């Protein structure tokens, strides 16, 4: 079966997220979505560096064409950051677009960018709870004049991203829902439409919330289990299929990004962060960084935000 390695020299995390992969520079960029910190980490010269700022994080990306920049979450805005990638806060910071201005409990939560370079990322409200809590979160997109379009409402938890490699489907995860939902993509438009269920935990036995998910190159997406020690691999083929199952040892795993070299080897982020209502012992829950290898397939090497 496939290598799980835990990664030593990175520590644990309260709620690590947002893995991201630059593939030019051989580095994973994440963040800690309680911390309020960002983190880099390059595993060829076992480098780990970290960034502090005193608003809410959620994910951070390279710009498109500009070394040394990345877009961020800020609590509600969505923001440059200029980061030498070592120093312990941003050299400055940018401020674009506040997504929600006038509601004061919400936060930005996962983001990445489709294969276009457009960056698209939901809120949730910071008291957000599973299985029931507030449900005041929307799904969005950032377009032209660095202005956002919504495109789907009543969201819990706004969580994972992907889009098929020809363009035409986005997979979406709204964490209270327990389900991957697949929508038509109209690239052209960036629109998005054909809401449908590909993937329903409870028809599968799949414990726990499904969070941040990526897809490979054969189309599978893989999916972080929250609170079930595990990410899944599913059909886009068909609906309601599961292929594999692979055991992390942190039960509360958050997200996934393809990296290394050969864009073979997972990384896996997890959360430390002890829930009064889990699953698992408080002994279990740590927060670590994985790495996973030997799982037959490639993904692609994530992509920069254009503005
Ligand atoms: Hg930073
Ligand atoms: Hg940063
Ligand atoms: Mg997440």
């Amino acid at each position: 079966g496939p290598v799980v390695e835990k990664i030593a020299e990175l520590g644990k995390y309260t709620v690590g997220e947002g893995p991201h992969w630059d593939h030019e520079t051989q580095t994973l960029y994440f963040v800690d979505t309680v911390e309020k910190t960002f983190h880099k980490y390059v595993p060829s010269q076992k480098k780990y560096t970290f960034c502090k700022v005193d608003k809410l994080v959620s994910f951070i990306i390279p710009l498109a064409g500009s070394p040394g920049r990345f877009v961020v979450s800020l609590e509600r805005e969505i923001a440059i950051l200029t980061w030498d990638g070592v120093s312990a806060a941003p050299t400055s910071i940018e401020a674009i677009v506040n997504v929600e201005p006038h509601i004061k409990n919400n936060r930005l939560n996962d983001g990445k960018a489709d294969p276009l370079g457009n960056l698209w990322t939901g809120t949730m409200a910071i008291d957000a709870g599973l299985p029931i809590g507030p449900v005041t979160g929307s799904l969005y997109h950032l377009g032209a004049d660095k202005k956002v379009k919504m495109h789907e409402s009543n969201i819990a938890i706004a969580n994972g991203l992907a889009w098929s490699n020809d363009l035409k489907k986005m997979y979406y995860i709204d964490s209270g829902k327990r389900r991957v939902d697949e929508y038509d993509y109209d690239a052209s438009t960036l629109s998005i439409s054909n809401q449908r269920p590909l993937f329903t935990f409870e028809k599968h036995e799949v414990p726990g919330y499904p969070d941040g998910q990526t897809i490979d190159e054969e189309g599978n997406l893989w999916v972080a289990v929250f609170q079930g020690q595990r990410i899944i691999k599913i059909s886009t083929q068909q609906p309601e299929v599961l292929l594999d199952t692979v055991k992390i040892p942190d039960p509360q795993v958050t997200s996934v990004a393809f990296g290394g070299p050969n864009l073979d080897e997972l990384y896996v982020t997890s959360a430390g962060l002890q829930l009064d209502d889990s699953s698992f012992d408080k002994s279990l829950v740590n927060g670590h960084v994985y790495r996973v290898t030997g799982l037959g397939v490639k993904g692609f090497a994530g992509v920069k935000v254009k503005l």
